[PDB]
């Protein structure tokens, strides 16, 4: 039912689960706004696909040719069945809009299961391939960050009763290798043209003339083709073409409207901002020095994926309260740090 | 059926999952009003347009054009799919309701489901953006005010037998930025505008005729524009519009009770009432400032969050029932504090 | 099947399922007969509904209309289908009892559903809105009456070889409010108003002719109204309305019972008895002093949630069993107690 | 399929699922035969149910009244269905059995479904108010028989190397409430009695006289009261009445087996037998008392359900080997519980 329908595809989790196995325990992996483009982008063709055939909107049969009277039953569905499967045979059926506007037509949910798995393979790719590298690097990060807070912290502790900057060598490494920021932008540019190749045909399809579903159709070849009580053509109409082209328009709408979204993730330097790194600054035992910023490299995007899933760290989420407070400038960091004895 | 329907729309936890994560363990991230707006607005219309094809109500096919007796049964099938498709044909068909009527009547379906993700988009955007971020400092309040309750605890037995208002500064700081308080304004404004247009088109879907479902539909396009056997005109009758208009009015009753409620949740510094944190302000490792009222700024917002998801917190719990025995003022704050040892 | 429909609805934990959450464990949050009354008054009109049209109870469509001979079988569909669809339509069907029997007939599935909606509406605001609280404020209880009979315990081994009555002042607190009782009463007494509603509705329903189901119907508007092959009118009779009845009737048999078990539930206080905390009185270390009777507040709802799921309490089991023992006083009460070692 | 029906409600656990909840680990709650009985006099009457319209036993429809052929197919349809409904319109059908008949065989799954839940309403009821109760004593009970087997066998290895009989005080004084007995043998008594009842009806079904399902039809009220095409009356058949009959005999044979089941049942006392506490007496640190016999109150009931789920108890059974070793006599009952070393 079309409730249900909307229950699979937009109220549950459809392509929101997260990586089902230990290696990648709440890391997203994905940024939000990626993910809710390739959810969008893949569940909505689907969606109209499963709404077009739905029990309620569906009449019936996809096409209905109108044989003759004296035509029995049977005769009258080999006509139907016949000039469906005519539409791809030009020389069966003669329409004035052509026969692209009939194999569009009867293949609408094939063209949209299409664009649906296209836009599905680069986040593929990228889950594949990208994603546990990326997952990896990030969970060092993150453990790092823990481990240098843990420190700071006892450090403090002691004084109230190697200090080398690993992480930040590794970050500064990131700022030069760009193959991870490369896959992304070649992703996020292969999906863009998909959508907007999608946007074409979408719009080229409720562009027709809402009459090219007649088609004018001859059974007429083979032994039947000197048969003389058989009429030399019928009247064919695609039924839910018209459901096809308000669902192709819906479509056409979602994704002129998603396409300035996914141009905004591809320039990613831009999206580098509110320095998640700025916080740790004030432990003693972390170099004062972000670094990460103006750079079509890894960096950037290493940096946007912290800004994504760093609220799973108490040390960073610490060290955010901390900031937070130092905006009234009442008390001092590394008293407020000290009084939070948050190592764990 | 509709008793399957029931279940699982009103009497399941349809959209009532918490959820599905070890980031938010036990927290609502959602108000209960929030939530029932939400769950209703979304799950009526779903509900209703289940209902209205229920294989009880539903006689059948949802369009009879009353095909001539010497026209065979696929002959009437075809003009019954014909007019089912080409109700967005004006020149087809002729109404005296117009041709908006007829779309209407064959999509209404799709629009429910329409208002039933428009109204369920902004729930989404807040739990995917601002859901996270106010479960991380709520989480971090929370374990503020058990370490504070558990430190004031041992202090008074420790008697018996840093301390700098972290939690404090941390709500004063939130006094200042509105982007959660923003946020909440903007989807909460937004699902009430979704639910106006929604009462208005089914206002108008209510007030039509009853009659404009019967429209005068013509096979007469192509080759059969001039046949003389077919009839110049059918009169066709689309079913299940009287259901349709019945289940509009009801979803417009109920979208405007639930209006106002979605009005009061607009007004949320009225709503912040009861203070929280005044039960607190015994403690003496607290300071007494409470310093949470009259503002529309983020920390009326997390007031109301601590008003909903506080009573998971055994601390709070003991310090409210502290203050309901202290109406009397038969005993001692501190002496029922001592007494009850509610450490953990 | 039927078989299937008793299993679910009446075989099978039908809303009988406890909260699925760990903030209520064990704690059934709702009293005994009002979860009876509300499984009955709500999963008998749906299986009801279910009944109706089961495949075996149903021979088949819900109207036939006995077309002409002479119609095709297409045509006396849509003669059926307009009838179905015009029972609303007062100018196209002339009824002798009217047109609001006809109304009831095609609507009756929709009208139970609705009182099931109804009837589950006062349970589930209670579930959402005043059972946290009670649920939180009875956890607390357990937790101290524990504490308490652990106390007491150890006292008398220490002798064999604070003190002050936080529970009973918190009790005592809870006997001035009433918000809760307030809010238990509204809903019984909204569910007791919308039972006598469905007994009224059912008994009009089923207090009709039993020949109204049998109505008049014209398919003679637009271009059919002055057509001469159709007859004036036809004979529609709609069917499952005795099966309707009869179900109505069991409904309000059914409920009927039912509102004086409502009516004894409003009256809380006669049920607050059998003081479940004067069992508590022998220990040392608990006030002799019970103070939970003859009051229209919250204090008596509590003793009735106490005496419904305090069974869990291992002290008050214990107790329970030496309040038997005594009985006979052959023993002592602190020599049983000592001998007993069930601190946990 | 008729396999799966049969997979379900015998081959499965139906109604045999444990209380699922930690409040009865293992606790049956229910006596084995009480349970064969609810089980049986339940699914037995759906089993029939589900098997009466099984896929291949039913031919189709469950009525066909022979239209005239000039009639066409809708037209017989609407006469069947017409008739269907009209079984309850005494004046519409004219039948030599009358129309009791035909109101029973329209509805006997009906009334089957009303059997099972009837008979399944007095287990419910038990299991619901009567169960808690027992539950928690029996569970009380065992666990002080656990402790004081632990405490003899400690004594014992000491020797080798309080005292008060507080569980026979707790039998004791259940010797004199009979509340549960009163309970159990009501709601017993009202299981036999909705069996008779049964019995009773399906002794009338099953001796109808096997054509009181051909009934003869009238489709004359109305416009069609005084047209000629149609004739005066049909010819109906009520399909599956011979399938119901044998069903009805076969529900009936079982019934009349089971009820003598019940009639057992109801004399609880000389069901009490084989005393489960004669074991114990041998214990040094138990009372040689067992007192239970001969008696309408609780503590024969208390008896029964010992006898049934006593057997999970480690020290039960070590008593109950040791008591069976003794027949013998070779040995000594200390010498051989200090040997077992079965304190847990
Ligand atoms: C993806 C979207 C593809 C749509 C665009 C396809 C380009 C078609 C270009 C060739 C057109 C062509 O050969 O001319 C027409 C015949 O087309 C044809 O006979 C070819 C039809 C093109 C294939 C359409 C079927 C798509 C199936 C997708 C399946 C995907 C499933 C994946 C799981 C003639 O007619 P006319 O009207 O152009 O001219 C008639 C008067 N000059
Ligand atoms: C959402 C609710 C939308 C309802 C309001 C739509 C505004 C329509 C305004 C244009 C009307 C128009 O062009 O005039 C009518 C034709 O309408 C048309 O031909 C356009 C019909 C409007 C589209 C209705 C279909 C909604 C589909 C929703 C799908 C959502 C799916 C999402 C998953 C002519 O006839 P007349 O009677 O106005 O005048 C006839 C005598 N002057
Ligand atoms: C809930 C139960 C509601 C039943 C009582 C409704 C009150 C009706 C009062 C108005 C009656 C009225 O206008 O008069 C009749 C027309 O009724 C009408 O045309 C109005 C019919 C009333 C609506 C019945 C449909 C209920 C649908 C429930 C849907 C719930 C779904 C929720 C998920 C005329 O005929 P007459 O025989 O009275 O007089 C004919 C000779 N004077
Ligand atoms: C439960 C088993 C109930 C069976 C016994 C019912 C007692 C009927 C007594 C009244 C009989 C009566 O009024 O007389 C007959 C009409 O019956 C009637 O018109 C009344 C028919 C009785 C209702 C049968 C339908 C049972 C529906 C059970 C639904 C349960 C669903 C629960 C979920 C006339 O005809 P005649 O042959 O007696 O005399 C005809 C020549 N003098
Ligand atoms: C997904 C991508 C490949 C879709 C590309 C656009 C498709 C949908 C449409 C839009 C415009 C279309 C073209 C419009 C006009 C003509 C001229 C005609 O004599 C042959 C077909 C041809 C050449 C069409 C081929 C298909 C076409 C290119
Ligand atoms: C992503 C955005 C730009 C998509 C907007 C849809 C545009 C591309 C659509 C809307 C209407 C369409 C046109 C409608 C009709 C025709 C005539 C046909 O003989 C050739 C294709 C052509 C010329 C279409 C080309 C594509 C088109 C211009
Ligand atoms: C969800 C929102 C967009 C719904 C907006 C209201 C819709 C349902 C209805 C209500 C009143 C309607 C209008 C009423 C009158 C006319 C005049 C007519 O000559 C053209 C259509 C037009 C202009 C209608 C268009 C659709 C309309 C605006
Ligand atoms: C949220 C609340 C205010 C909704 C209440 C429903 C209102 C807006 C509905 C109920 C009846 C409706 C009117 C019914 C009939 C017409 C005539 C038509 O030619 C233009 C629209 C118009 C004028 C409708 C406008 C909207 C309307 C006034
Ligand atoms: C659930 C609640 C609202 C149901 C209320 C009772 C319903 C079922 C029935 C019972 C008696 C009925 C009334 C009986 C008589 C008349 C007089 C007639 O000229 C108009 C309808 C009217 C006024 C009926 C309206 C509907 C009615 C009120
Ligand atoms: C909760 C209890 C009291 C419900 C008992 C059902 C009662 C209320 C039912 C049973 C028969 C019913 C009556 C049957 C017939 C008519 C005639 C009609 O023109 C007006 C309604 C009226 C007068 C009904 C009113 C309601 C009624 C009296
Ligand atoms: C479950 C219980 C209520 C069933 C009771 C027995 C039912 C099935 C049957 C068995 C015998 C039957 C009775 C036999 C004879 C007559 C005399 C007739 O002139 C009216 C019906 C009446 C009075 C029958 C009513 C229904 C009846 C009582
Ligand atoms: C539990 C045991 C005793 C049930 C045995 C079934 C008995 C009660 C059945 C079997 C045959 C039945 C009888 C069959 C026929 C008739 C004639 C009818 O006009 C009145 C009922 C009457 C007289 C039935 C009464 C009940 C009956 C005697
Ligand atoms: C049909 O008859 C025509 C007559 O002109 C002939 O040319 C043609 O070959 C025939 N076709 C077949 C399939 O026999
Ligand atoms: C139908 O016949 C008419 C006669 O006036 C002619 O004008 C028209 O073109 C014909 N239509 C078709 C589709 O051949
Ligand atoms: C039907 O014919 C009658 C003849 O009196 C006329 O009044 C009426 O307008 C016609 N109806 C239609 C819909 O053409
Ligand atoms: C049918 O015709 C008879 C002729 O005697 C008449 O008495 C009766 O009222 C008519 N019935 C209807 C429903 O018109």
């Amino acid at each position: 039912a079309i409730a249900q329908l909307a229950t699979e595809y937009v109220f549950s989790d459809f392509l929101l689960k997260e990586p089902t196995e230990p290696k990648f325990k709440g890391l997203r992996l994905e940024l939000a706004v990626d993910k809710m483009v390739t959810c969008i982008a893949v569940g909505l063709p689907l969606l109209l696909i499963s709404l077009a055939f739905a029990q309620e909107i569906s009449i019936g049969t996809q096409i209905s040719c109108f044989s003759p009277s004296s035509f029995s039953w049977r005769q009258a569905a080999f006509v139907d069945s016949y000039c469906w499967a005519a539409v791809q045979q030009k020389n069966s059926l003669q329409s004035e809009s052509g026969n692209l506007p009939l194999w569009l037509h009867k293949f609408f949910p094939y063209i949209l299961l299409l664009f649906a798995i296209l836009l599905y393979l680069p986040p593929l790719f990228w889950r594949f391939a990208a994603a546990p590298h990326i997952c990896s690097d990030l969970k060092f990060i993150m453990e790092e960050l823990d481990k240098v807070y843990n420190r700071a912290i006892k450090a403090a502790k002691s004084a109230r009763d190697f200090k080398y900057p690993i992480v930040e060598q590794y970050l500064k490494t990131k700022k030069n290798s760009n193959n991870l920021i490369i896959k992304y932008i070649s992703c996020r540019l292969l999906t863009l043209i998909i959508i907007l190749l999608a946007c074409i045909y979408l719009g080229y399809y409720f562009s027709l003339s809402s009459l090219s579903d007649e088609f004018v159709c001859s059974i007429k070849s083979g032994i039947l083709r000197n048969d003389s009580t058989v009429p030399d053509q019928f009247q064919c109409k695609l039924i839910a073409v018209g459901i096809f082209q308000l669902l192709s328009v819906i479509n056409l709408v979602v994704y002129v409207l998603l396409a300035p979204v996914v141009v905004y993730t591809l320039f990613v330097p831009f999206r580098q901002k509110t320095d998640v790194l700025k916080v740790y600054e004030i432990l003693p035992t972390f170099d004062v020095l972000h670094f990460k910023s103006e750079g079509y490299n890894d960096l950037s995007l290493y940096n946007l994926f912290l800004e994504e899933n760093i609220s799973e760290v108490k040390s960073y989420k610490c060290l955010k309260v901390l900031e937070n407070i130092k905006s009234s400038g009442q008390g001092i960091d590394p008293m407020l740090l000290l009084t939070n004895l948050g190592m764990i």
